[PDB]
């Protein structure tokens, strides 16, 4: 049923997924020397490009193929138009390796036809707690800790073919020319998301909204009218007072991220990130990039107490494409990212995100029920939406997590 992925090193089912009880890699491994050193073939009409984050025309040629041909609702309503300060800003973190962006061109006019990116990350992907505890049963506790150290892998994002190209086993070649440049590297392992079903993914979670500007959102057919609210004389009136909020943050202590809070926000992050069976290690120079905000594309504000540095929160702006309303071009969502909450109940700390986000203009507020996001939907009016992020590993065994063990955030 699956001509390519059935050929690569993934679980090919849930049977398979559900016999898995250590971590580590599903391959015999292999060696640099073994990897092809030349591109892999491609019809004599297409040519690979490797396109270069410092210059603007390059960024903006992938900007446009993403804007018109990348990710869209199932009902074709909305697609994501990611900004090209936003691309910059995902493609290219500390020691990012530019090979490891794979684009095909079409020769004769270069136009951008496909596009595929990675970018480096430390990932803890060892054997999960719960299947620590069975292995301790089994005396299997040594082979169950194998593989505890953060790993140093690939996460891929990004993967976009143009509509006209659709349906022609491009996305393959894409895949496996990613690979071996990876691959060429000495990394083995990858980590990618995806809302569609692909053998076979480790964890499932469900995504979540917050509207934050009902009346925009209900002219543009992202949010209905609930029935419910028919009972009532005036059904709008009623939907902007339920989703209403503050002016201003209520936690005294918040501002936005300095520079010099970078060591105390990646103290408290890294902490809370260990209660998670998957999760990244970030440097001092990753929770710089990650966090500090960036206007239109990185939002993040700690609490301060007594000089220190005790909670944080980051969202990221992607803004969407409305397709075909006479009154609004853009849906303007923000994305809960990373987040640590010590001295206040997690509730409190993002309900002044939803605050911040509201008084910025954005319309919409979206998380995956990933890390501890599950805590605070019913309190702070999130409802669940149409479908599921699914995270993958690429050559990598793992047995079967719930999401809110997983603590990675994908753009
Ligand atoms: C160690 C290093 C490893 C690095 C690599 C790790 C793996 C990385 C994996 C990539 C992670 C990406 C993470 C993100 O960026 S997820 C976002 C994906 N992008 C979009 O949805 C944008 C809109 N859609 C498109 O651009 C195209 O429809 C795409 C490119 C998605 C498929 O193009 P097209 O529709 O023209 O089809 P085809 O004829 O060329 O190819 C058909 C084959 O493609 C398999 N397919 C379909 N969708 C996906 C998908 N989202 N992930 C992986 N595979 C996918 C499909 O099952 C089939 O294989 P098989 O079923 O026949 O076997
Ligand atoms: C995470 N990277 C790889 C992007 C990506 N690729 N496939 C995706 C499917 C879902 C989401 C997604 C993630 C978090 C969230 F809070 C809401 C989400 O989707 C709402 C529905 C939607 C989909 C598409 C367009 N408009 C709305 C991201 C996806
Ligand atoms: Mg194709």
């Amino acid at each position: 049923a699956h001509a390519f992925w059935s050929t690569q090193p993934v679980p090919q089912t849930e049977d398979e997924t559900e016999k898995i009880v250590f971590a580590g890699p599903m391959d015999e491994p292999k060696t640099v020397a073994d990897i092809p050193e030349e591109p892999y073939p491609i019809a004599s009409t297409f040519e690979w490009w490797t396109p270069n984050m410092e210059a603007a025309d390059d960024i903006h040629a992938i900007y446009e193929l993403l804007r018109d041909n990348y990710v869209e609702d199932d009902d074709s309503m909305f697609r994501f138009n990611y900004s090209e300060e936003f691309l910059q800003w995902a493609l290219c973190p500390p020691n990012y390796i530019p090979d490891w962006h794979v684009a095909v061109r079409r020769k004769a006019d270069k136009k951008l036809l496909a596009f595929i990116a990675g970018v480096p990350v430390t990932l803890r992907m060892g054997t999960p707690k719960y299947m620590k505890v069975k292995a301790q049963e089994k005396g299997e506790g040594e082979e169950a800790a194998k593989y505890d150290e953060p790993r140093h892998i690939c996460e891929i994002n990004f993967l976009c073919v143009h509509k006209q190209l659709r349906e022609k086993r491009l996305a393959p070649i894409l895949i496996k020319e990613a690979t071996r440049r990876v691959n060429r590297t000495n990394v083995w392992q990858a980590v990618y998301t995806a809302g569609v079903l692909l053998p076979t993914p480790y964890a499932s979670g469900q995504y979540f909204h917050r509207s934050l500007n009902p009346e925009k959102l209900v002219e543009i057919r992202f949010s209905g009218i609930p029935a419910q609210y028919q009972k009532f004389q005036n059904p709008m009136a009623m939907l902007k007072r339920n989703y209403q909020l503050p002016s201003a943050p209520k936690n005294s202590g918040l501002r936005e991220m300095k520079p010099s809070d970078v060591p105390q926000v990646r103290r408290i992050l890294m902490n809370y990130l260990d209660s998670f069976d998957v999760g990244p290690v970030f440097s001092d120079a990753e929770i710089s990039h990650y966090l500090l905000p960036r206007d239109g594309v990185v939002f993040t504000y700690v609490v301060e107490n007594d000089k220190k540095v005790t909670d944080f929160f980051s969202f990221y702006r992607i803004p969407s494409t409305v397709i075909g309303n006479s009154n609004y071009n853009l849906l303007n969502a923000a994305y809960v990212h990373y987040y640590a909450a010590t001295s206040i109940p997690l509730h409190q700390l993002i309900l002044d995100l939803l605050i911040v986000a509201h008084s910025r203009g954005f319309d919409v507020c979206n998380m995956v029920e990933i890390l501890d996001n599950r805590s605070f939907v019913e309190q702070l009016k999130f409802g669940a939406g149409d479908g599921h992020l699914r995270y993958y590993f690429y050559n990598w065994a793992y047995p079967k997590i719930k999401p809110s063990q997983v603590a990675l955030v994908m753009l």
